[PDB]
């Protein structure tokens, strides 16, 4: 059975929804329209989100977790990159 | 064995808990008194959820799953709906 | 292997982590210059999480379910009590 997270932001809104299906999570994106596929793609059996904005730029933190290894993943207006976090 | 996904907004505050048991996904209820039941009651093994105000009003989106199957749920202000979202 | 949930709040910024792990959940927490231990140590094989503000002060909502028992934990300024919330 897979396993999911949403987070959003304004009011139109913005909604974004990760997937851990098999090992592997990917991301689906509604900005107003359709649906359509975003840019993250880790690995992960487990997953969670949260988001924040700074006035109007949003900042994403995807925390993927293989067994008992968790990874930050972070989003701040350019691709993904690893964070700091540990358990 | 049971799995849960919880949303609030306001200050009061108002906050939603939706709990996938036994095959079904069920809604508790606050807004500053004690907890009541909700009209949320539709099929899953696990949830997540988000919100967002307009005004005083609440939007609320449900991801149940079930296998490899994901269906949104959608509240407006009158019920819920299916939604559009397909997973990739 | 481990369930993990996530809330944050304000431009600090400020993030809580959730993790549960052979049936105990503890809190990571981000305040602007690495991550630290928080107070939160409690039972759960899964956790959900929400939190809102009043006015600058966070209050948070952790939802712990050990096997079909779910237990609501309060934090509103100064530590940890058990909430009144109970499931349909
Ligand atoms: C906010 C961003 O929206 C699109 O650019 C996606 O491709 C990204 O993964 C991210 O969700
Ligand atoms: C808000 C911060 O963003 C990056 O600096 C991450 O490396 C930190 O762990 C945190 O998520
Ligand atoms: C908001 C608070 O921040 C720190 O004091 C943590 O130790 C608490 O558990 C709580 O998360
Ligand atoms: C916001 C409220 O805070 C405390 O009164 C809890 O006992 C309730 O369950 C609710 O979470
Ligand atoms: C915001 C709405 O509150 C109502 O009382 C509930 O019955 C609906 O399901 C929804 O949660
Ligand atoms: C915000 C949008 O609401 C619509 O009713 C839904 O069908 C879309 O999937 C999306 O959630």
């Amino acid at each position: 059975s897979v396993q999911t997270a949403a987070t959003s932001w304004g009011t139109v809104p913005s909604i974004r929804v990760y997937t851990a299906n098999n090992g592997k999570i990917t991301e689906r994106c509604f900005d107003g329209k359709g649906w359509y596929t975003g840019a993250f793609n880790e690995p992960g059996d487990n997953v969670s989100v949260t988001s924040w904005l700074v006035g109007s730029a949003i900042h994403i933190r995807v925390y993927a977790s293989t067994g008992t290894t968790t990874t930050e993943w972070c989003f701040d207006g350019n691709g993904w990159t690893k964070g700091a976090y540990t358990a």
